[PDB]
């Protein structure tokens, strides 16, 4: 039901546990286009090395360019220390942060598991469902309610 | 309990911002918050402005957005959030309830909590007044009546 | 031992279990005149539905007139569901916020309990403590140190 | 082996638990003055009625007067309620904002225990090593390198 | 990652609590950004303070004198017996996160937060682990060079 053409999205993940984050990049991307008519060119696709530069590399980013949506996608896993915890706090306030700050919605696309196979299953494998998509359309619907 | 009010605000225009996942249990609440307004506060259906975002996360970007570009005397924000497999529910609701605040405390806008954050969808129609609970947005509604008014 | 009948201070309160919140906002009062010579003229009480509201009402009030010293009242008791728990951080935070942005003191008279009977002891009933009291005096001396 | 006897530290410390509050403020001082060649008339040390009060008592204070660093000190007892939780985390998020904010160091003086005897045995009592003095000399460190 | 920043300024900031473990994390982050990111060592300046509390307050004081492309927050907390890790841990974290949005200066996030001193050990690269500031020390170059060209 919403096309967004002239929309300009942009894309920040982290590059660690790739095998879960491009089925999600992936699934992000497809649906934007295939159906909402977003045009190829106009999303940018940048990285960081992991979840903690996320939100610094959104802020860099939209201080750069002009967007009208974009979408955080990362991926965090329990271990055997506290770090999950504490990161998964700080990054999860300070992509909310960056969003209020900025004016520019700021999509969570980032997976907080106990294990890989929580993450995948949310990526669409193994009989689960791509949340990708999910956050797709939901770029497109907040940038053009952003105008 | 709930001790709520019976001011009167016929001037207050108020947004509501609620986001569409687990609209089973969104409407009740929505449409208890503008029915208790409507029939117990006076406030006029022209003066209700009712906007949506895909889910509770988007909400305090939706009414930052949003009383930035009109005036409203008071702002509801209704969303439900369900504990699921991961620690995903843990941290939006942190992000979402902290977000929500603040959004309040810069804008000078008062920002009524109405987002639910439950372990099950039980719980949650419960509190939307369905299956013999009492329905929290008419509880939303008067408070947003009563911080329009003290706002002046 | 301190006096300050100059000072003007503000009670917020929510109405929200008044069993409770009544004793509280009595001690407060009754210690800050009977103890510390405060004027009851001085003295602005005024409510809001319930906690959640509890920094914005403060925020408003300060605004619009001048107090030395402000004292946030509410009960907050744990539910079925993460409720209380979300609440009761963003409140804390926020009434945090409200005094180290506006330079006013603001008391935290926010009591987080799991139940009925704990907040009614800590209001000085079945043989406890009035916590208000303790707020009266904190509020004294706070507004008289802000000068 | 720093010597700062050109700085100007601030001490202020809730009145809560004397007990265990004493040793660390002493502690903190002695070490400065004899360990640090700091002039005694050059600290102030001022208190306020509990640890909520903390973070406001030192964004007042250092509003006034000017010091290279500050302390604050309390000490806070888990209860029966989720007081401890909330108290503790709300002066902790806001002392350091104070000193980021300010741009004075800000030293973390605030103990956060189960029990009474934990709080002594960090005070230097019972076999216990006195925190306080550890407080003194980062308070001398980071008021040099701030220059 | 093949990615040369020989004109990045580089700083770290890191406490002296547990040496034991923070000098190999140290060691790591600065041989990692030299040896295989042909960063200069006269353009990696290495600050340190008591305890990972000042952490933030170092980092701010310091890139607020001098101009850096990157920042490392190095630093170690151990639970113990009492809440105070959890507490200081939260308040640190947050903090460096904020150091960071405020001043637009990439800021790593350098801090270990274990269970006890054999986990931190382990992830200095000690006892068969990996060393983590050879992660951090590729990452703030990556960010130096993103947050200018």
């Amino acid at each position: 039901d919403l096309k967004g053409p002239e929309l300009r999205i942009l894309i920040v993940h982290a590059r660690w546990n790739l095998q879960a984050i491009e089925p999600l990049v992936k699934g992000a991307v497809e649906t934007m286009i295939e159906k909402h008519d977003v045009k190829l060119e106009n999303i940018d696709i940048e990285s960081v090395p992991g979840s903690w530069e996320l939100p610094q590399g959104i802020r860099a980013s939209i201080a750069r360019n002009t967007y009208d949506a974009v979408i955080g996608i990362g991926v965090l896993i329990k271990g055997s220390t506290m770090h999950f915890e504490y990161i998964s706090e700080a990054v999860v306030h300070g992509l909310m942060r960056v969003g209020l700050d900025s004016g520019v919605p700021v999509i969570f696309g980032l997976l907080t598991v106990l294990n890989e196979e929580q993450a995948l299953y949310r990526a669409g494998l193994n009989g689960g469902h791509n949340h990708g998509n999910d956050w797709g359309s939901a770029a497109v619907e907040m940038g053009l309610k952003a105008l």
